[PDB]
């Protein structure tokens, strides 16, 4: 029994950590077979960032303007290209601690495990959710650009983020490991800012049967109620829609309860109406949504 | 900007798991050099756990009675012995993985990453205290046991945390690497419990200091506090006492948000007092005691 954020370990991802250099700039890398990727951004300097044409900007570079370290190694760079926000150097040897990878792109909701990195070293991991705004809040100081986030399955690292920038607000982001960004932010320094944010519903019911799976349960009530109903007290407390989908994927944990899930959400609109009046629930005196059912199901019952 | 309850980085750790089977019981081991280090009660069966002798039960066992599984290698075991609450196996093979290390025994109220593994497989990784009361609230299944807690320093891994078992209350218990119990607890099933725990106080103080670093200033007043009145509202409280050596502690980050100590302490003093009125300091509604001050400046200004 417990629940804690918990991350992936982290090996599988140390193991491809480099550091980029062009001119004065350095970031993190990933090195993969014979590719390492990094925010397009490198080959910016301090005078471009307010509006780049980075197609301008890497036609005038060349393979030797660009300095890959891998330990104490150096590595040779061989080509070059830009996909979306994402360069990729192509160099002379391939990393033989290459995991077995995919790159995916996830739906806001999901969670991964952050690799903080500077100049190629990673310095600790941390679980996170891409929120319905499409930014992470994570931990990220200078330097830390080019960390990535990921899932694993089975020996697979799949890799969603790659770390860009930081808003105005103190929250983050970045691209999928294909340069594409998660929601409507460039890689220019303009006025872009976080847009309103909302509670990650599903994952906050889910969080509730890991609860329940653990013995809180002092929230639970005798009640029910339709799903339309519930999703008109979520609106007024600014929770996303709970769609039938959700329902579905919640019924593994309604089945090893016990507890339908209108009837959690039942519970959930009390606890939205009437607090929790000083108790905690696993620990937190707040309503938890960083958690998905697969999360709680991996976490409450697995290995 | 951001702050994360972060663990270290798993890999150094995660090339040292494996697998030790002694009879029906199956348990997880540490593999640095020819040593594997696991709990003693792998040699337990479901009839001796009541009132056990080890020195009895191994001197029944030879070497074969131990398999040890690294991945898919079967490592032979030559030796074995016992210190304290752990077994020692001395293979054949020299883990090629093996980091830097150490083994450290730590004080109540410092941090450390978990590494939960099952069957040797690493499964997630997670940062916790050692609470004042010698227990762990961690995230433990059966086949935990053997998941060792570390922390990281220059690529030197420091081993402070051996898994053995779970306490009525849920929370966990288990050795340091040299297998001595941190608490008053026994490798063996009886009336034992957690002693009523306290809160870190050192270590709140430390996570406002990171608020404040990351822009949460709502909580702070004009007013100072003797040490001595400050003790006396904590153990008001259930908090621990703060000492000189605490205020020593504080002091790097007392100088880099120019927030004296003891100002510090009447802001938590107040906190205690008045609670947080529907307020959150670094996305939480409870005061939170599990960064050490070395956690919070590693996080707020370092890689
Ligand atoms: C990231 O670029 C990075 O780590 N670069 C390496 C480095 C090393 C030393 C100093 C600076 C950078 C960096 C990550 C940021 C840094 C700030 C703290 N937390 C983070 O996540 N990203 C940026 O600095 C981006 C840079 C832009 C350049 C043009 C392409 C798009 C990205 N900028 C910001 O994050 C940012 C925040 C901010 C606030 C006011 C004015 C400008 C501004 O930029
Ligand atoms: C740990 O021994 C372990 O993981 N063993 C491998 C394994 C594989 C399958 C089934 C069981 C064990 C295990 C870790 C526990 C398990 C329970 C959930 N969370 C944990 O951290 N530790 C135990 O099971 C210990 C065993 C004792 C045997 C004699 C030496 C001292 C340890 N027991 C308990 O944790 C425990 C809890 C509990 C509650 C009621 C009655 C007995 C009881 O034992």
């Amino acid at each position: 029994s417990g629940f804690r954020k918990m991350a992936f370990p982290s090996g599988k991802v140390e193991g491809c950590m480099v550091q980029v250099t062009c001119g004065t700039t350095t970031l993190n890398g990933l090195w993969l077979d014979d590719v390492v990727y990094c925010p397009r951004h490198v080959i910016c300097t301090s005078e471009d960032m307010l509006n780049p044409n980075y197609e301008d900007l890497l036609i005038r570079k060349s393979n030797h303007n660009f300095l890959v370290q891998a330990g104490n190694v150096q590595l040779r760079v061989i080509g070059h290209s830009m996909q979306n926000c994402v360069l990729k150097l192509k160099v002379d040897t391939a990393n033989p601690k290459t995991p077995k990878y995919k790159f995916v792109r996830i739906q806001p909701g999901q969670t991964f495990s952050v690799l903080a990195c500077y100049n190629g070293s990673p310095s600790g991991v941390y679980q996170c959710a891409m929120r319905p705004n499409f930014t992470i809040k994570g931990s990220f100081l200078n330097g830390s650009c080019g960390s990535v986030g990921f899932n694993i399955d089975y020996d697979c690292v799949s890799f969603c983020y790659m770390h860009h920038m930081e808003l105005p607000t103190g929250v983050h982001a970045g691209t999928d490991l294909e340069g594409n960004f998660y929601g409507p932010f460039v890689d220019r320094q303009t006025a872009q800012a976080a847009g309103t944010d909302t509670t990650i519903t599903v994952n906050v019911l889910a969080w509730l049967y890991a609860a329940v799976i653990n013995g809180d349960r002092w929230f639970l009530n005798r009640f029910t109620t339709t799903l339309n109903d519930f999703n008109l007290v979520a609106m007024k407390y600014n929770y996303e829609p709970l769609t039938q989908d959700h329902v579905d994927i919640l019924g593994p944990l309604s089945a090893q309860t016990g507890i339908a899930v209108l009837d959690m959400c039942a519970s959930l609109k009390e606890l939205l109406q009437n607090g929790m009046n000083g108790r905690t629930i696993l620990g937190s005196a707040l309503l938890e949504d960083e958690f998905t059912p697969f999360d709680v199901v991996r976490q409450c019952s697995g290995v």
